[PDB]
């Protein structure tokens, strides 16, 4: 009760104070043979997190660590295997028996307790996003079984708060994922979640729409700009895993982008999101068209939409802010690959009118960006920034393989930049091989 609360308080301390375990997931996994009993005392943990002290309280760091540790114990119990990175699969009867029993325990528990955790920590983005990893492990059918409808409502109340309080992409994307989870994994609860969601959305589309109108008609306020971005972010995060086509978001994003080119002064993060949102509208419009049995005009209305958006992305290469360019670029290398001739794979030759081949002028800018923004001259930010430029290239590389840009102009740029490996490589190799 408090004997395990002593052991768990000091386990959080051994994690933080010693750099002997860098990743919580690996620490948990290592103790899991010898200390399963302790690590699945979820009541003990939620207690520590929710109670008020007698003496000695928990510090904001140790609170965070406990939550991260907790989530890893929840995962290891649900999945019944070591975390990704320590893997190697077949269970014994008693192991399989334990898996079910644990899954039941944490579900019943966290259904009750996760809304309370979210409530208490509703403004701590790292913490909130870490807690919202939990419902993916739920035995979701228990929302009927325990007559537990009361706490499904409660989680949904708290998710609605979180999305209303926050703009960080980790938190929002955590909320969206959690909705998808709660939706199409049980009919019993589906209709209930569907409503809280499409209300959540409605309240944000109306807010965004008024903000979009506010911004464009106005000289524009720091608020008019806050309002557009803040709402758009929420909707874009969600638009990835949720089909928001019924609200014509593409139209207003398209205006926002058009204003940013025309008059040249749209704030960078509005432009980036406006793009990403538009792209997700386009993917989802496509998906309904593949799976449906679409007409001549259906295709042609999507075509006009796609060509207007490829145009915007191209023009957005010329935006001063390099984040915009990379987004613009990313979407070009996605879309030119998506609406390539591979769109007539799998007996889908109805889709010919949706195919696009990029023009010379465009291809020359898709080459330009690589010389300008993959291949560049000069802590933690740079190992990260590199993997992105890697991705930008790998995304461009796909276009080159299937001859969607000029493969020869590309490899000429690869020549120009690999020069010193081809002029002095052997020499640098054998030198380094004797030291
Ligand atoms: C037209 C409404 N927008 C405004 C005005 C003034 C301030 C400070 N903020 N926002």
């Amino acid at each position: 009760m408090s004997p395990n609360g002593n052991l768990i308080r000091m386990l959080v301390l051994f994690f933080l104070e010693s750099e002997l375990h860098e990743h919580a997931a690996y620490l948990v996994d290592s103790l899991w043979e010898s200390s399963q009993e302790l690590l699945k005392d979820w009541e003990c943990m939620t207690e520590l997190l929710l109670e008020e002290p007698v003496e000695e309280a928990m510090s904001d760091r140790q609170e965070s660590a406990l939550i991260e540790l907790m989530v890893c114990t929840i995962r290891q119990a649900a999945e019944a295997h070591p975390p990704v990175g320590r893997g190697t699969r077949v269970l014994t009867a008693k192991e399989r028996k334990t898996q079910i029993d644990d899954r039941n325990k944490l579900t019943e528990h966290f259904i009750i307790t996760l809304p309370m955790l979210l409530s208490k920590y509703s403004a701590d983005a790292e913490k909130v996003a870490n807690l919202l990893q939990i419902p993916q492990y739920f035995d979701l059918e228990i929302y009927s079984t325990g007559r537990m409808e009361k706490h499904l409502d409660a989680l949904l109340k708290q998710i609605k708060f979180v999305v209303e309080k926050h703009v960080e992409s980790d938190v929002l994307e955590a909320c969206s994922k959690t909705y998808s989870i709660l939706c199409s994994e049980e009919y019993t609860i589906q209709n209930r979640v569907d409503i809280a969601r499409s209300q959540l959305i409605d309240e944000f589309v109306d807010r965004f729409n008024h903000s979009v109108e506010d911004l464009l008609q106005e000289e524009a306020d720091d608020d008019d700009i806050y309002n557009v971005l803040s709402t758009l972010k929420r909707l874009t995060s969600f638009h990835n895993a949720h089909d928001l086509t019924k609200w014509d978001l593409f139209g207003n994003c398209y205006r926002l982008l058009k204003t940013g080119i025309e008059h040249g002064a749209m704030p960078e993060q509005i432009v980036v999101q406006a793009l990403q949102c538009s792209h997700y509208s386009i993917l989802w419009q496509l998906v309904k068209i593949t799976d449906g049995s679409p007409s001549k005009e259906d295709l042609l209305v999507l075509r006009k939409t796609v060509k207007s958006f490829l145009a915007v992305c191209q023009q957005c290469l010329s935006n001063v802010n390099t984040p915009v360019k990379e987004q613009a670029f990313m979407l070009l290398c996605d879309l030119l690959m998506i609406f390539s001739h591979q769109l007539m794979t799998g007996g889908r030759e109805g889709l010919q009118p949706l195919v696009f081949n990029p023009d010379t002028g465009l291809q020359s800018e898709l080459l330009s960006f690589v010389m300008d923004h993959v291949f560049i001259d000069q802590e933690a930010n740079k190992i990260e920034a590199l993997h992105k430029r890697r991705n930008l290239l790998a995304a461009f590389s796909k276009l080159i393989i299937y001859d969607i840009v000029d493969m020869h102009a590309a490899a000429d740029i690869f020549k120009h930049y690999m020069k010193y490996y081809n002029d002095y490589g052997d020499i640098i190799k054998e030198t380094l091989s004797k030291t």
